[PDB]
């Protein structure tokens, strides 16, 4: 299936009435134009957005009777960095950085990649964190 | 005079009742365990701390009846941005990392040298911020 349009996005997945066929997707796939890879359930789809769409976490690109195919990232292992105060949040978000590890800064905590070489650094601004697994919903702005 | 130990630390500047012959030092000088200059009263200075210490903003030099030799940072032309929720602070922040721009990240302020360059970035983050003038009290730690 040929993908040139996103058709609808998903606000709240509980609230969906059909069953979901996810795309599953790498965080680099974010706001990119062009994507071919098949959906969990194996259909092929091949995304080419004309205008200047750019693919977003929950973005649907099908949608048939009992049945919707929408993206999503993958899950992955990663660090959950949660400062407790704002000059936390801001010292440890200024070491990852400086350091140029990519993140994604949701509210009041500090999303990375699992990495075992950044355990010694939030120590050391002592900041409380721990190991599990997310998805990254939002694209890295490379600025 | 040489000074080769602290003899005391100002906590708070309103309860001095001395006059005060402020020692004004860089930024960078903070933490460092050697320096020599005049005090804006014009007393020559010669500091080589023994021991562990390391220049602190509020040290104390020398103490006489009706003065006190203090260490103070000097009032230098900066940016304070001020970022109102924990996601503008850590985004900020990781921004002003990534670009390796020294900083003071104190409670809910980011304080950095003044530098244009720095607006078009400040804006993209979308975070409130002044030019003004102020000390930088805390070493930066180079991690
Ligand atoms: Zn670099």
């Amino acid at each position: 299936m040929v993908i040139t349009k996103i058709v609808g996005h998903i606000d709240d997945l509980s609230h969906q009435i059909k069953k979901v066929d996810w795309l599953e997707v790498e965080w680099e796939d974010l706001n990119k134009r062009i994507l071919r890879k098949e959906t969990e359930n194996g259909t092929d789809i091949a995304i080419k957005l004309e205008n200047s769409g750019t693919l977003r976490y929950g973005d649907v690109l099908y949608e048939s009777d009992d049945t919707l195919i929408a993206i999503r990232t993958k899950l992955e292992k990663v660090y959950v960095i949660k400062p407790q105060t704002m000059q936390e949040m801001g010292k440890m978000a200024f070491e990852i950085g400086n350091r140029h590890t990519m993140c994604i800064i949701e509210d009041d905590e500090i999303l990375v990649r699992y990495d075992k070489t950044l355990e010694k650094l939030i120590d050391e601004v002592g900041v409380s964190y721990e190991q599990s697994e997310r998805r990254f919903k939002e694209p890295f702005k490379y600025r």
